[PDB]
């Protein structure tokens, strides 16, 4: 459920993500997709804090994460002006 990306620093005490910004080494900080990602080297370790919904309408439901509120929505593809159903997330 997460994901290495390649750290584009020179300093081996922070780490450089792709708008530039910089963090000190073991820091564990969050990004616009409520992620969260540790400064290891050369390598950033990050992953996916969104909880994700379930047992709604697989047939009749989808789940769209929002960017907004970084947070997971699900609504009816016949309707994506109305939500679905569900009976618990998962992270």
């Amino acid at each position: 459920q997460c994901y290495f990306i390649p750290n584009q620093s020179l300093k081996p005490n922070e780490c450089q993500d792709l708008k530039g910004v910089s963090h000190p080494l073991n820091s564990v900080w969050k990004t616009k997709d409520c992620e969260e990602c540790t400064c290891g080297q050369d390598a950033i370790s990050c992953c996916n804090t969104a909880a994700i919904p379930t047992g709604y309408d697989t047939n009749k439901c989808q789940k769209i994460l929002n960017k907004k509120t970084c947070t997971y929505t699900v609504v009816e593809k016949k309707d994506p002006g109305k939500t679905c159903d569900v009976t618990g997330w998962v992270l």
